[PDB]
DNA sequence: CCGACCGCGCATCAGC
DNA sequence: GCTGATGCGC
DNA sequence: GTCGG
């Protein structure tokens, strides 16, 4: 909002960094750039004003001045003016299509989604979702729709087995109003970390999710993950819903509540949070809470039964998912 | 100055 | 056919 | 590209 001229354009550069420079740690810089710039509460009047944040060195600090000066970006302007790297940026939005086969694809001629749909042979099938979804994923999900799509999930998950438990995190557990993917968490009594007792647990839940013609399409399944494709019932009358990206992971039920804090966030919330823990004598990661050593060992994973365990170890007032933004 | 920069499940490829 | 590396999205 | 050891 109120420095969107910079970020939009730290942005830009993240993109093209990652997909043409293939430089991930560039892009993640840019990007770290361009998020502490958004947070900022004032209009940015200098490169030199920025560098104070973290992120912004003096890199940024100069095209921050020169975008202030001109209002653009030459090197940002040869960039778009490049039709390689156009095509290669534009086509790394089809899921599927990274740096390496958007390079790959321009390197032969073939630049515009249409130019994939004349060459769906040369797809692989994630792709071919990717290409047949291309707009319907790049579409926010209203949280009323999140809501309903919610319902199924925990109805049908409790259909296949009372026994399931399943919980919808991301923005969405925060109370965002819109999120960009549903992302499900699923455990069993029968999955921990020290046994598989049971041979199928996270495909009878897919199996059921399509056989009520919820999940549409898989892009990858295995025994742990599944990441697919959903859409919502059409009421009969009305137009229908984009087809949405759904993931559901199966974790193990000794580190459920681990993973429903981690996946839920907010990053800066889950950072926050994990410096706590140290200073307090814990480390956590995505899978569990230990005790820290004198020397810096970790010990055992400590038992976690909810997520408040996690709190309750390192001393810290309960913290409700909707206030967890920072 | 110099290396770290999230780590991992799955699909596919590369090399055998 | 096998095992390990790579691409990819998260 | 930025940071911190
Ligand atoms: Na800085
Ligand atoms: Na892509």
């Amino acid at each position: 909002t109120l420095n969107g001229g910079i970020t939009d354009m730290l942005t830009e550069l993240a993109n093209f960094e990652k997909n043409v420079s293939q430089a991930i740690h560039k892009y993640n810089a840019y990007r770290k750039a361009a998020s502490v710039i958004a947070k900022y509460p004032h209009k940015i009047k200098s490169g030199a004003e920025a560098k104070k944040l973290p992120g912004v060195g003096t890199k940024i600090a100069e095209k921050i001045d020169e975008f202030l000066a001109t209002g653009k970006l030459r090197k940002l302007e040869k960039i778009r003016q490049d039709d390689t790297s156009s095509s290669i940026n534009f086509l790394t939005r089809v899921s599927g299509i990274g740096p390496s086969a958007a390079r790959k694809f321009v390197d032969e001629g073939i630049k515009t989604l249409e130019d994939l749909r004349k060459n769906e042979d040369k797809l692989n099938h994630h792709q071919r979702i990717g290409l047949k979804y291309f707009g319907d994923f790049e579409k926010r999900i209203p949280r009323e729709e999140m809501l309903q799509m919610q319902d199924i999930v925990l109805n049908e998950v409790k259909k296949v087995d009372s026994e399931y438990i399943a919980t919808v995190c991301g923005s969405f557990r925060r109370g965002a109003e819109s999120s960009g993917d549903m992302d499900v968490l699923l455990t069993h009594p029968s999955f921990t970390s020290e046994s598989t007792k049971q041979p199928k647990l996270l495909h009878q839940v897919v199996e059921q999710l399509q056989k009520v013609h919820f999940i549409t399409d898989t892009l990858s399944k295995g025994e742990t993950k599944f990441m697919g494709v959903c859409q919502l019932p059409s009421k009969n009358d009305e137009k229908e819903y984009p087809h949405r990206r759904i993931d559901i992971r199966l974790i193990p039920k000794d580190q459920y509540y681990c993973g429903v804090l981690y996946f839920t966030g907010s990053d800066i919330f889950n950072k926050n949070m994990r410096a706590h823990a140290l200073e307090k004598g814990f480390t956590i990661n995505e899978y569990t809470i230990r005790p820290l050593g004198v020397t810096g060992v970790a010990g055992e994973p400590l038992p976690v039964d909810s997520e408040k365990d996690i709190f309750d170890y390192i001393q810290w007032k309960y913290r409700e998912p909707k206030d967890r933004s920072e």
